């Protein structure tokens, strides 16, 4: 409830997905802090408001709430534990929220490293991707103490629709890993049946609008589906991250003697896409491995 | 308008015959496999002796019986439906059956003077009740056009995909969807639950992201809940996949999570689960881990 | 000792029946299929006009076709083997053919007075030449001892399974290893050249561990040096794998292995090559990987 | 040719592939350094002449031969690169031999961290497993300069029978990762063809038994296919240790794009091993996932 009073909110990293998070907190009213430590502030953010500090260590200092959008988890590590970093300038009344997609494993002792500085951790990846983070209409999936997550609650609702607590840290990124198991697995079904209509001459694009509104429908068949029809493979979210998310929920796997067949092979398909070039196409360019294995592609190009 | 004949008045059947009759569509069912639904009788529809009298008396007849040789028998067998059949009759095979079969059926069925639709549909019992079916159609565009306000008496989202075949064809790959979709949230609930989230509030949170389907609304509420009493059976979506299977094959397709999604309904039917609803995928995937995503 | 028929003198048929010769058996051809090996006729052996014939006169006749259809049809066909079997004669399948088949093709044998053993073998073109075999028999434990001096001049390692059928069981088995085998030493070889070593070293530096088999020491050699001529046809052992899958779907069996072999034998078949040996599925991993083992 | 002559062999690592090993090179006449910081020292060695000291330094400094037989990546670079370890105790005119089954990729940077030093490195794991070891008849795969390789073959010769350079450093651990692949793969070749043959009704005893000569013969038919008809899955090679090795087959899968179905899939399936409380069972026991997975056992027990 609180913070509809503006909030002190730092961000460690601001890329296709940390910018529109941010300008989107700014639009709420809150003020930003920046570190210019690898990478200068934007213009857009400077415009808003935007007070741009030198580390990560400062912007703890000055901000109550700290998120980080970084990559993966030795990022987040170096980021959060390194000379400068985020732990450096934490105490007490301070909340670091790990907005990035990590290791849930890691994440509790990244955890009980931060709350031995008298500071609260959150960990709230998300699922929307740059247009979801545009819109503010991204899913916000949190782990974290009930009332750390209440106090942030009002700073999610200006960057999401949907914010749910999982449960405690490290649930949020097993709640995300779980997200990237069905989206990496979702693409794989649509370009395999697309790629299976197409080889026995029925149109992509027909079988696509078909099956919407059914029990093969959902938002991969009328975004990545449509992608896949039309060729438009322009990376919103790089086959090479989706490799490293995929990489999480295998080596969860493995530690946790899991047998995910479909998790297993999205990744061995993915490295299909990345040998013919395609670390950098958007996940959804997974059917033009599938289509490099069946010598047989669903377009005129 | 119209006059239709209904034969396979099942689980999905009957819901769609009820939904005609609303429409002002006059109903004629064949009493030769089963007695007629007393809720059709009991509403007007009239009972005949076979697929033939059916087809004799209906401009428009649909066929919803569970595979390609019951479709294949009641079109071509001693007193039915192409016996009946001729210039004027369309004949809408509603059922999910192999793509390949049913050209070769639209082929003979032409050869009456008859027309032929091939319209598969996607949506469950729940779906074909509340009349909001997605119906995937293949055949003449003329022919589809005449049979569209009855699809939109039974359906919501209906498409024509092609020429003959391609309405089998768009079905199958639904039915690789389905049981995919399925096996994501299967294995991303049991990826949770095994590292001590709760499955309720993950598939909860998922909602609204790129993670969003109607398997995970539907199947996953039941992956949590336990509710695996058949909608869909194991059984039925092992012969879906086959039909993938064997075309994948015959086409030189590597599809390997729909192979993998059919070794895994293996061990749901290994385990006692050839009649659970296609959400219990998860049981079998449960059985590979030794560990369930509920409790008791 | 003894007369023997020999239905399908083929790259196996014609070796083995050779063999059988050189050992003192006198010969009993059909020309109805086609004409007679001379290298046969001018060692001895007689031609007749059809299995029937054929049957009348030998003791003992081997069958050795491609599928289980074709065993079927020169079975029971009109003047087939069965009109001309009957007391005291013994009718061998050496063809790697449906083990769930076999059982009623073997009744329907006994039915005529005639004993029936199902004798698939092992080894390829070169085994059969070399009289060195692995043959898997199925049936009558007197009925096996009465063949198995035969089963000596054509092959080395002689095996009585069990009864009928698992002769063919053993021959399905023994396809699962095959494929396996081959796509283990593939992604092993692939693996290792991607990492810059050469896989002509790594398959001599395997030999004598855990790694060797008969796959690595010959279709290893064909990965390494390109020969992938057949010895035996992908679109053939794919065929082999859908018994096996036939099966598994069948009998509840959960077999990854397998099912990810027939999806790679697909990927092959796309890529031109439904007719290079099954050593070549090493090809279409390189095509999933962009990248070969071998240059130019 | 010279080591005919005694030789001064330091050994780091003395389990159930270690204290065969380091026996054989005795009984070829050699004298063994062994290292007590972790472990005290065998009395079978002791016995037959082994010096004992006190840490892998020391052991460095009084041989000419450094050979290393841990269990994986991580244990490799601490036992060389930390305080009283291997490097620190090399220099020239010594031939540092990791016999351990490592990363590739890792061994390469392992070789010129030991280079450094004016000391010479050799990556030479092995295959056949303790039989083999105790037997003298292992398969020695090994990568390093061709002259190194020659002046330490008449010790590859004392404690395997196959000796192979497959090629510089690094390429021996491939050849090991590619072993890997194929034991794993080939257990589980006869494990699904004996589930097969057992479900319809054939006694899986007798299927082996004629599959022997054939197509499908192997050792892992001969050995492992015996273990899985009649139970004996007491370990000689764990599923965790399988497991770890699969991992770099999969780790380097990723990096350089392949797409290895089987192998990525025999790691689901000794994952559902380790779930039925099998991590510690000999490798031949994946037949007992599988018949998990099938509800069916092949044995009567």
């Amino acid at each position: 409830l609180y913070f509809q009073h503006m909030a002190k909110i730092g961000f460690i990293g601001t890329g296709i997905m940390g910018k529109p998070m941010a300008q989107n907190l700014q639009k709420a009213g809150h003020s930003l802090f920046l570190s210019t430590h690898h990478d200068a502030a934007p213009a857009d953010l400077l415009e808003a408001g935007a007070i741009a500090l030198a580390n990560p260590k400062e912007v703890a200092q000055e901000a109550e709430f700290i998120i980080v959008m970084v990559p993966d988890t030795p990022q987040v590590e170096d980021v959060l534990f390194r000379k400068d970093g985020i732990a450096e300038g934490a105490g007490p009344n301070k909340v670091v929220i790990d907005m990035s997609s990590i290791s849930p494993t890691a994440t509790k002792g990244f955890a009980e490293k931060i709350k031995a500085t008298g500071a609260q951790y959150l960990d709230a990846p998300v699922s929307g991707g740059e247009v979801g983070a545009k819109a503010a209409t991204l899913s916000i999936m949190v782990g974290g103490c009930p009332n750390t997550f209440e106090r942030a609650l009002p700073l999610f609702q200006a960057m999401g629709k949907n914010i749910t607590r999982v449960g405690g840290n490290g649930d949020g990124q097993t709640a995300k890993v779980a997200n990237q198991i069905i989206v990496a697995l979702n693409i794989q079904a649509v370009a395999e049946a697309l790629l299976f209509a197409a080889r026995n001459g029925a149109d992509p694009a027909k079988v696509r609008e078909a099956l919407m509104g059914g029990f093969a429908s959902s938002r991969i068949l009328e975004v990545h589906g449509e992608r896949m029809v039309k060729g438009t493979f322009d990376p919103g979210f790089r086959i090479s991250l989706h490799q490293k998310d995929l990489n999480l929920a295998l080596a969860g796997a493995r530690e946790l003697n899991l047998n995910l067949p479909n998790t297993a092979n999205a990744q061995q398909v993915f490295s299909t896409c990345a040998a013919i070039g395609g670390s950098n196409w958007d996940h959804s360019a997974l059917i033009k491995g599938l289509e490099h294995m069946a010598n047989f592609s669903i377009r005129d190009e």
